[PDB]
């Protein structure tokens, strides 16, 4: 519970807790626990916010998306998941919570715990708000997501500029009529669809039929506004603006960051910006405007306008008659120019690229299905029912080749990866790298140049040590690897776990972009609960015979 | 020579002649002759337009591009070529030139002639201008016009609109600073790269360094200007635009239209633009912008702004100042909108989809190299040694399964050709489609959508034959085929001959991409001369005794 947050000084927040304390090492102490209770259905023939009726669609609690989940910095959150599916296991992962020596608790299906299985199996998660800012949840049992298990995760404490009013949360999402399955089946053979709409805090117009509803956030002139904006697509890459208003960064996933002001913004898939708006404009509707740049190399909508209505209060209702003017171009790629305020600072100028430390991504195009993504010559593929986890208890080291562990046994030591984005292949895409477990520190990557030039680029320290920034550079839990490059990396290995890093585009996770950062693995098994056990054991008992009434295959790497 | 074609009477030519002139079928006998010497030279670290020195070119009368070919409409154009080339055989191909009843003169190596030998080969081709307007040549020895061996065509005639003043050609290119041979060879087995450079009526500024310069057209203030218009590219399709002015089109490739006013068009490789632009706005210098659209899926340059300048005389020198908006996307197609002056009408609602006039393109990954493209099952390779008129002039039929021959027996009929842009495959591109030989009526297309949108349509009548236009529709010699979509093209068989039909990228035709409309082969014998058919076995004889000399292997298709 906050003692001191006040409009003008929001840098506050309790007793020996504020915008400089390090939050990865000092958590308040609330005895507090926020709890949730989500139930997990499937509905066919669900009619959508643009009018379209959608096939299938899997809901939390009977909505398009989960409660906002909302508790204070040093809270505990706990949310019991119950499985009402057909024949879906469920995982639920809370995208940015970093589970700190609560590993079995992050919802990584197959690495972490088996899925709950469906018609009525339940599990309740429980976990530590060690850090403040905006995050997400979603399924992790395959693409599931896509059809609807995603919501918000807003943990309240400061930040790094004065504002009176927080809006709360804006998640974006493309919008697809077709079912993730579907959409996986059809992606591992064909190049992956434009989405056919992109809502904005769950509403859209029918660029076809004009149904729907813009959504529409109204201003109080004068006042200055937190704007929590979040990307829960399965593959679109936004870029964002509003007419005629710059936005102000505070956070950058669930990092506060000093203010930095900007008159567009790239989100990758599962990327959040706090963003402060100054109502200072005259009084009207503005357009809030998703734009796609990259040349398609990130995404695109069949809608080809998708926006949203800024209205000042007090001024007429309506839409916007200022079609404002395109941003530029970001390329596919985010921004390196955020500086956490808690800084961090690590040596770049040692940094030895070697087999042990780089993942070269490719795709193979030799066998079936067509589109299969690798890491380090391996496409992951987890079992549901064998999660790493059960090695970790049972003492076994032999993990399947096609768990993708990268065991990393340096204790509290900042850890560097090189990504290699198939330089040598015969094209390259962008991926939003999303690592589990941990913020990483983003210490360069390959020039930037446009998206779908096929300019390739492999690490040269001759002239690419010196592009390095060690000085507190971004950090966060998702980043661009450019096309045709690369992309270094750091993390700390202050949490013992099983962490997945993976590419967020669902349908590349799905077809194997990952691999499973099994960090300080002798240290994990002494800190697990005996409940965490016992209920990890349960749970997979209970999937372990579920399973085999399965009418379905499994036809993906299962995350 | 015209008698009556002024200023303002620019729809006059000449005692029986004039732009309602059907003049596929009616020709002027003017008995002059216009004729060039092209000597092909090699030239090893070249100082090309924008500064950078270029490997190896190609070029003819030592200069970027080849003479501007000038003739009036109904004169003969008589070309030398003497390939003083190291190694490459070549051939000069007369782009929109039909050759009616001239197919030796076509310059389609493998098809037409053999390659004039190097080291001092000659042929001299030798054609009836039949059309005014303004066409291009290029080298058909596989890539080899991406090495220089290109330029323009201008016959004169009349036209659909008065205008004061000719400012003659105005060739758009992308321009690699690699040599085409090592193009070729990279596409073979990755994604074409974005142009180095474009330039425009030969220069660009270079986009890192400033050196350069940028191509500037003086305005003479308060006239009518006509400007030719051209993309001679390997690759890249181009979007224009001049700043502040609307462009009105009087002809579509060598097809005269009505006038049609917009603010930008579309060019695939091949096409041609004539336009009149007014000198209507405040004198000042203004931007003629070349842009890309379709995200990248017919081209991009590394010069983000590739531009020229167009000065009204008497106003200040120095860079135009406002930089205009972007035109709209065209999405990688041409406009269906002109109109020819002289019509043709043919039913379209009798048409149906059958094995025999449909060509299915797809592109094949399972062999070697990676990008092969086949139509209807076959990518093309000709032979150089043993063109398709040989075996005409030897009464030979057993035509090589890769040489793609579609023979057509229907004697000046409308025959047509539905072209399906692998809609079933993983992915599909833009292609535009060009045919020698003929100008065709683009009858209709798959809906429009964003080219990279990945949308599919085959076609279906019960929803297409409404969409297609056999009254008056646009003619001209090169159209885009959308991608994941199909094109449905007619022509009427009023010339025998050999006459290519194929995609018009560079990459794509080496990679195999075209077919071979054997069109009334048992009246294309009786119709060749004797001093074709000597010259014709002259230059093969000659070939014949070159190649097991050459050092070099044929890498791709030929064309
Ligand atoms: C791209 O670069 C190339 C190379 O640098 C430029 O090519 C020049 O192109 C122009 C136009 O084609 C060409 O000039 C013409 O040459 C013709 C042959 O000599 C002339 O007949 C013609 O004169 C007519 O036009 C003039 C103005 O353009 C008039 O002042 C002149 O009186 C003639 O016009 C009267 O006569 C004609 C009948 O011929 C009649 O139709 C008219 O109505 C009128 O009554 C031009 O002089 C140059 O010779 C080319 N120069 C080079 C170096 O080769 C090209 O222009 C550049 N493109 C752009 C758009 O800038
Ligand atoms: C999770 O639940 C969903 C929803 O029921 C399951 O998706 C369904 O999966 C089946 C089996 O893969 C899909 O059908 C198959 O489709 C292909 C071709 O399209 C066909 O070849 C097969 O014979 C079969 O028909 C079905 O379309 C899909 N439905 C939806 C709406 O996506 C999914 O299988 C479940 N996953 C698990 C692991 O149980
Ligand atoms: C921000 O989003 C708004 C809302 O979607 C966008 O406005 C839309 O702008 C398009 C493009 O200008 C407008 O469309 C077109 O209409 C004309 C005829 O009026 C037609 O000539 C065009 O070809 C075209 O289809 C559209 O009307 C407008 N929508 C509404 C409801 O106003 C705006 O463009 C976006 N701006 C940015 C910078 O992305
Ligand atoms: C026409 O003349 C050009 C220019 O000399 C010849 O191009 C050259 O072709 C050779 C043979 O393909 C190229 O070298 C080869 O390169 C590849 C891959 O880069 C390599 O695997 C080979 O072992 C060999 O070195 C060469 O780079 C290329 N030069 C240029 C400037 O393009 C072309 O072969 C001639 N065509 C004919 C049919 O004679
Ligand atoms: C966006 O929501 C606002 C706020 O509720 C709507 O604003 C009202 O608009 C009507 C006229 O349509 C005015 O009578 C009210 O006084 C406005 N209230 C506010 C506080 O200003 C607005 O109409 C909505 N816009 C859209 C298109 O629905
Ligand atoms: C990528 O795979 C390569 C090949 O298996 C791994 O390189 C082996 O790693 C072990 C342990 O470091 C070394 O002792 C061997 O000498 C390496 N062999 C080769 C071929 O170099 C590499 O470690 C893997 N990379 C990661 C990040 O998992
Ligand atoms: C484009 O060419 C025109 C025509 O030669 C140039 O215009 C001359 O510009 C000088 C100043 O540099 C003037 O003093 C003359 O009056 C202009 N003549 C005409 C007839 O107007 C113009 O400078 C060139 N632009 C650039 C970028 O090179
Ligand atoms: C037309 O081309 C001009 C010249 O390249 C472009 O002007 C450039 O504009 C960019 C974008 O703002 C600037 O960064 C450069 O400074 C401009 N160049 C100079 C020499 O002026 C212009 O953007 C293009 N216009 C359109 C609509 O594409
Ligand atoms: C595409 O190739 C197919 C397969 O060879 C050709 O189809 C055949 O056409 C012949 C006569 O022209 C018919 O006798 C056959 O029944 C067709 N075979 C089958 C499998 O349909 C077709 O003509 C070729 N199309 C073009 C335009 O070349
Ligand atoms: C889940 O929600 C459904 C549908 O509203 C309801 O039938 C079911 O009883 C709920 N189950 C649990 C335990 O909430
Ligand atoms: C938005 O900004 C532009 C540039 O200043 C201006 O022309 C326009 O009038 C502004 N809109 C409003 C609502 O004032
Ligand atoms: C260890 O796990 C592997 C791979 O899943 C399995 O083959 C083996 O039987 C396990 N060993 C025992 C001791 O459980
Ligand atoms: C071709 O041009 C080259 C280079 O200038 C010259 O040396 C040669 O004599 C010319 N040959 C012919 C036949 O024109
Ligand atoms: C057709 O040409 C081929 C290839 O040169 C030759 O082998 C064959 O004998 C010729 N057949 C006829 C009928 O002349
Ligand atoms: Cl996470
Ligand atoms: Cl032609
Ligand atoms: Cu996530
Ligand atoms: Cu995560
Ligand atoms: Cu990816
Ligand atoms: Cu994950
Ligand atoms: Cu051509
Ligand atoms: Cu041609
Ligand atoms: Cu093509
Ligand atoms: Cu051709």
């Amino acid at each position: 519970e906050p003692t001191c947050n006040t409009p003008s000084n929001r840098a506050c927040w309790s007793d020996g807790f504020d915008i400089n304390t390090d939050y990865e090492v000092s958590t308040p102490d609330t005895g507090v626990t926020q709890s949730y209770v989500f139930n997990l259905t499937e509905v066919d023939n669900w009619m959508g916010p643009d009018g379209v009726v959608k096939e299938k669609v899997m809901l939390i609690n009977g909505n398009i998306m989960g409660p906002n989940i909302v508790a204070n910095w040093g809270d505990t959150v706990e949310v019991t998941v119950i499985n009402n599916l057909v024949t879906n296991g469920t995982s639920i992962h809370w995208h940015g919570i970093h589970q700190k020596d609560t590993n079995l608790h992050d919802g990584a299906n197959g690495v972490t715990e088996c899925p709950i299985p469906p018609k009525g199996g339940q599990r309740t998660y429980r976990w530590r708000a060690r850090q403040y800012g905006t995050s997400w949840y979603h399924s992790h049992f395959s693409a599931q997501y896509g059809n609807g298990v995603v919501g918000t995760i807003q943990i309240n404490g400061p930040a790094s500029l004065p504002y009176d009013i927080d809006l709360g949360v804006f998640p974006i999402t493309d919008y697809y009529y077709r079912a993730a399955d579907d959409l996986v089946h059809f992606t591992q053979n064909n190049a992956p669809p434009f989405s056919d709409n992109v809502l904005i805090n769950g509403t859209a117009v029918n660029p076809n039929t004009g149904e729907g509803q813009y959504a529409n956030v109204t201003l109080t002139p004068g006042k200055r506004h937190r704007l929590r904006i979040l990307n829960t697509s399965t593959e679109n890459h936004f870029q964002v603006s509003l007419v005629n208003h710059t936005m102000t960064v505070i956070a950058a996933d669930m990092v506060p960051v000093n203010a930095m002001t900007v008159d567009s913004l790239f989100l990758a898939v599962g990327q959040r910006y706090d963003v402060v708006i100054d109502a200072s404009r005259a009084p009207d509707n503005y357009w809030f405007n998703v734009t796609f740049g990259g040349q398609a190399a990130c995404g695109g909508s069949l809608n080809p306008h998708p926006a949203a209505i800024f209205h000042y209060a007090g001024a007429p209702g309506g839409l916007p008659t200022d079609e404002g003017t395109p941003p530029v171009d970001h390329q596919c790629l985010d921004t390196l120019d955020v500086r956490p305020v808690v800084p961090r600072s690590v040596p770049v100028n040692s940094f030895v690229k070697r087999p042990d430390n780089t993942l070269p991504v490719a795709l193979d195009l030799t066998g079936t299905p067509l589109f299969v993504w690798k890491v380090n010559g391996s496409d992951i593929n987890v079992d549901w029912g064998k999660p790493i986890i059960d090695y970790i208890l049972t003492g076994n080291t032999s993990y399947p080749v096609s768990d993708n562990i990268v065991q990393v046994d340096a204790v509290d030591q900042w850890t560097y990866w090189l990504i290699e984005n198939d330089p040598e292949g015969p094209f390259s895409l962008p991926h939003p790298m999303h690592l589990h477990g941990h913020d990483f520190l983003v210490l360069g990557r390959s020039p930037d140049v446009p998206a779908a030039s096929q300019q390739r680029f492999v690490f040269d320290p001759a002239v690419d040590l010196a592009r390095l920034n060690g000085d507190n550079p971004p950090r966060r839990d998702t980043t661009m690897l450019p096309a045709g490059g690369w992309l270094l990396l750091a993390f700390r290995t202050d949490n013992p776990g099983a962490w997945l890093f993976h590419c967020h585009i669902a349908w590349h996770v799905s077809g194997g972009l990952s691999v499973d950062f099994l960090e300080r693995p002798a240290d994990l098994r002494q800190r697990i609960s005996q409940e965490d056990e016992d209920d990890f054991n349960r749970v997979c008992d209970e999937w372990r015979a579920y399973w085999p009434t399965n009418p379905y295959p499994k036809i993906d790497s299962g995350l």
